[PDB]
């Protein structure tokens, strides 16, 4: 039976190296993957490398063997080390937090306010602070008990249970998990508030038409370009290549950046608003809505032709009424439902609640959100047992056995691992760990 933990144990060690160099490596090959946010989450895998390498091992090894067998200076040092990683890997996602509330309040929304060398010295200083509140304490024998049970497991080289006094246990807590915790989940919680509340009509259109810069055809059977920019409804290709040369004013043959679909995108939804103040049956009900119904909208326009959703009178009856939930029943007896039913769907939503609760995480940036937030609170409930229970011991000295001290700082330490398959719903991480594996 202790042979079986062993296995589990062993899996566990080679799952975060595996994991965690896959992940810093992918990193410093690729130079798509060096972004502000991923040198973040480098420091983030090298904490979790360290565990890993460093903390991980000499734990099984610990528990198996049941006695420290590597010296009272390893036992002090493999400490520090293991505190070191905890709090350098809390205070990581801290930042990253803040990092994206800055990005997200910018102009410039999902991109970093830091440069890549103002980044480099964040991370460094993290380190720096965290490595002195770890080490010092623990170097320094502050934060040792006074009494008697444990002073014979410091003068012991075959003792390294964790024994402190109760102000370090406090301390230590506050400083290296507590506050930057309660500062990334307040200021997280306010970065998906940030998109939420952020969305306008170019990203809900960007959703549900896609982009692609090559000519592709619709589901009508129509040539079109870039964010459902229709070219022509004749069936000749160089008609619609033609279409295309005459739109931007260049030999595209096909072929176009972002800049120029952008600004064909802009050119494409101010006039299907200009067609709504100008149709006559419209521009009543656009008055009467709010931002958000404003631009589900533009959206159908955008679809359908002016004409096409001039024809809805009676889902107009109700929207210039209010009756969001009468209104909805009708846009669904609508061929419209039919052709269309993914993108109706979201869009009859957002008439009948009047928010963007359909079209959360459905854009790039916003899953890119999503899943720095899945990482974010997994360390939390990987840790938040085992340090609450570390202040429930300070408190009520009898309540917190040996063995559940361990068990629960081992669900910690079972957190090194998950990172790595985490970044697997990102489609660039993805991509780069089936390179490197050459899969
Ligand atoms: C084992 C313990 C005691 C020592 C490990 C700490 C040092 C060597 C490691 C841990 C995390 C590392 C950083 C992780 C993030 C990268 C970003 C990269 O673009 C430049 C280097 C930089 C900034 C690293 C510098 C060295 C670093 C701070
Ligand atoms: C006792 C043991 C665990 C100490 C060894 C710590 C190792 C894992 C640390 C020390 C220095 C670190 C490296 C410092 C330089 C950076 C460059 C960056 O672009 C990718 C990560 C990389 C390459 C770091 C990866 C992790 C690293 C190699
Ligand atoms: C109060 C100590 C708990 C603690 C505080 C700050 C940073 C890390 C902390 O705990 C990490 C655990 O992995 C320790 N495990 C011990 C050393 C066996």
């Amino acid at each position: 039976w202790v042979v079986g933990m062993g296995i589990v144990m062993s899996l566990i060690v080679l799952a975060i190296v595996f994991g965690n160099v896959l992940v810093i490596t992918a990193i410093a090959k690729f130079e798509r993957l060096q972004t502000v946010t991923n040198y973040f989450i480098t420091s983030l895998a090298c904490a979790d490398l360290v565990m890993g390498l460093a903390v991980v091992p000499f734990g099984a090894a610990h528990i198996l063997m049941k006695m420290w067998t590597f010296g009272n200076f390893w036992c002090e040092f493999w400490t520090s080390i293991d505190v070191l990683c905890v709090t350098a890997s809390i205070w990581t996602l801290c930042v990253i937090a803040v990092d994206r509330y800055f990005a997200i309040t910018s102009p410039f929304k999902y991109q970093s306010l830091l440069t890549k060398n103002k980044a480099r010295v964040i991370i460094l200083m993290v380190w720096i602070v965290s490595g002195l509140t770890s080490f010092l304490p623990i170097q320094m024998h502050w934060y040792r008990a006074t009494h008697q049970e444990a002073i014979n497991c410091y003068a012991e080289e075959t003792c390294c249970d964790f024994f402190t006094n109760q102000a370090y246990a406090i301390a230590s807590s506050i400083v290296s998990f507590y506050v930057p915790l309660v500062i990334m989940v307040f200021v997280y919680s306010r970065v998906f508030q940030e998109a939420k509340r952020q969305l306008n009509i170019f990203e809900m259109l960007r959703i549900d038409e896609g982009l692609r810069l090559k000519i592709y055809k619709d589901t009508e059977g129509y040539y079109t370009i870039g964010i459902g920019h229709l070219l022509t409804k004749s069936p000749s290709l160089n008609a619609a290549k033609s279409e295309l040369d005459k739109a931007i004013g260049r030999n595209t043959n096909g072929v176009i950046t972002k800049d120029e679909a952008e600004k064909l995108f802009n050119q494409d939804v101010d006039a299907a608003v200009r067609g709504i103040l100008r149709n006559a049956k419209l521009k009543p009900v656009y008055d009467s809505l709010d931002a958000v119904r404003r631009a589900a909208l533009i959206n159908m326009v955008f679809q359908m032709g002016e004409t096409g959703v001039a024809g809805f009178t009676n889902s107009l009856r109700m929207l210039q009424q209010k009756r969001w939930d009468e209104a909805a029943v009708n846009l669904a007896k609508s061929r419209w439902y039919n052709q269309t039913p993914n993108r109706a769907k979201r869009v009859i939503t957002t008439f009948r609640t009047g928010t963007w609760d359909a079209y959360k995480f459905c854009l790039k940036e916003h899953k890119a959100l999503k899943t720095l937030g899945i990482i974010m609170g997994t360390f939390t409930l990987c840790w938040l047992p085992f340090f609450i229970v570390n202040i429930v011991h300070v408190i009520q000295d009898n309540l917190i056995r040996k063995e559940v001290y361990i068990l629960l700082n081992w669900i910690g330490y079972v957190n090194s691992g998950f990172n790595p398959l985490i970044y697997c719903r990102s489609p660039d991480f993805r991509i780069a760990f089936q390179e490197l594996l050459c899969l």
